[PDB]
RNA sequence: AGGAUCAGGAAUCGUCACUCUUUGACUCUUCAAAAGAGCCACUGAAUCCAACUUGGUUGAUGAGUCCCAUAACCUUUGUACCCAGUGAGAAACCGUAUGGCGCGAUGAUCUACCCAUGGGUGGGUACAAAUGGCAGUCUGACAAGU
């Protein structure tokens, strides 16, 4: 316990009067030091379509897809970008699969593997939709949601086709996969995520999460709490350790784009044209429930910690650096990194991931992982079963 | 009982550098062109002539010192060799009872042609040497900067 080197950053309001979620972006750039000021990336590439983003588990390639033509890959934090693709077919998502040099796009019809450089390496037969475009490495399996009503597992190791389970709920609306748990969690217009394992045919447990479709999805680290959006401005704070939703913010101005949730237990709602994150919004209590306003200042309501208004945008996703405190928003024109104080850990185990990795430190960790893999049949409800 | 498909056999390392090779990218680029998201304007840079400046036939520029003119390769004139080696063969007595260089392995013996073992011609090989060949003592008018 003593051990732990890093500790987090915060952010405090010094006043009542002083109020947390007013500061801004710049205003954070003065006082955050220069390197990591200097991280928050503002990628406007206006003429392409609207931008997905994906950091890698490690922060250390950024990987991007407009809507048009754009899949790219950077060395984020040096100036190095391995890949520069400009596909005709419209995209949706992206994930490095294994490491930076290994990914894997969303297209209008077929997924695509690819190169670091950008070569073709795997274009699938299979995955005739492609909406959500997930891996896990512990499985090495690249989870793929279309629009269709099916779902498919590919052993990217191996290169084989696990498992397709079709859902009959039809166009998957949201998907999140389970760190902890490498549960599969797709959401429909129901209202309705149903839990995933390659093996059972039909899902694990389904949960009539809200009404109307389901906007967004968001997992903890913990695997503890699950955020869930509908589009009918609303989000629930699903426990899935006992399967409740703790709080149930209703009313939102507008459904939330997008649900993101950080290391230390921050949550990200992005409605599109604002970005706002709550701290510790994820814990039993009701005080807890993420709030817009509380009136009189009340400790017991709870007021968001960090707020973003985006002007001429509506955000397409967004997702932490996982060891660092900023957020990569994908808007129309591109990326903005948002500055978080304490959203990222501190203090990341490197014989988990590698945030800072030598080229022969990733050959030998990815044959350690692929030594480790494990097969499809082990993904379960529990980790310990 | 012997062989080939799905126990007679070394290989369990959380990488640091260094070098080498390999392919790929890359600014380019020849084969060798051809196509040009085209037009204005603003502004920058570069080049070329004119111009001007400074320096210059009291010499500006151009220039394979070293690959050695300090030579190579010969050519003629004076010497050392060999078709150093050969190695057992060369010449017929003795001061005042007694004493020896009277050879010689530890060396006796020699150093392709004609002429009765006297002399040399011819070729290869090496050097000294050349005021010998091969093998005939630079340019000279712009340059450079804006």
């Amino acid at each position: 316990d003593y051990l732990l080197p890093e500790s987090n950053g915060y952010l405090e309001p010094e006043n009542e009067l002083e109020k947390t979620f007013k500061v801004q972006q710049s205003e954070i750039k003065s006082s955050v030091d220069v390197s990591t000021a200097n991280k928050a990336l503002d990628l406007s590439l206006k003429e392409f379509g609207p931008y997905h983003i994906k950091y890698a588990k490690n922060g250390t390639h950024l990987l991007i897809t407009g809507r048009k033509g754009h899949v790219a890959s950077m060395d984020w934090r040096k100036g190095q970008l391995r890949a520069e693709l400009f596909l005709n077919e419209t995209c949706h998502s992206a994930t490095y699969l294994q490491n930076e040099q290994y990914f894997a796009v969303a297209q209008k019809k077929y997924t695509f593997i690819y190169d670091h450089e950008g070569t073709e390496l795997h274009r699938l037969k299979q995955h005739i939709e492609a909406r959500h475009l997930d891996f896990l490495p512990y499985h090495y399996l690249l989870v793929t949601a279309g629009e269709t009503g099916w779902l498919k597992y590919h052993d990217v190791s191996t290169g084989q086709l696990v498992s397709e389970l079709r859902t009959k709920a039809g166009p998957t609306m949201a998907m999140a996969q389970n760190p902890w748990n490498a549960v599969m969690h797709l959401g429909h217009s129901n209202g309705t995520v149903s839990l995933w394992s390659p093996s059972m045919p039909e899902p694990l447990v389904k949960l009539l999460s809200a009404r109307g479709p389901v906007n967004s999805i968001a997992i903890d680290r913990s695997g503890y709490y699950m955020a869930t959006t509908g589009a009918d401005r609303s989000m629930k704070i699903w426990d899935i350790r006992n399967f409740k939703q703790l709080h149930s913010v209703e009313s939102l101005p507008t459904p939330g784009t997008n649900v993101s949730i950080s290391d230390t237990g921050l949550l990200a709602l992005s409605r599109g044209p604002h970005v706002t994150l709550w701290k510790d919004a994820l814990k039993l209590s009701g005080d807890s429930k993420p709030c817009f306003g509380s009136m009189g200042g009340n400790p017991h309501r709870n007021t968001p910690y960090m707020s973003h208004l985006f002007a001429g945008n509506k955000v397409e996703n967004l997702g932490f650096v996982p060891f660092e405190d900023l957020l990569g928003v994908g808007h129309q024109t591109g990326i903005t990194n948002l500055i978080v104080p304490g959203a990222g850990e501190a203090n990341y185990d490197a014989l988990e991931l590698n945030p800072f990795e030598t080229k022969k430190q990733r050959q030998e960790q990815e044959v350690r992982t692929l030594l480790n893999k494990l097969p499809a049949d082990t993904i379960t409800l529990d980790p310990n079963s």
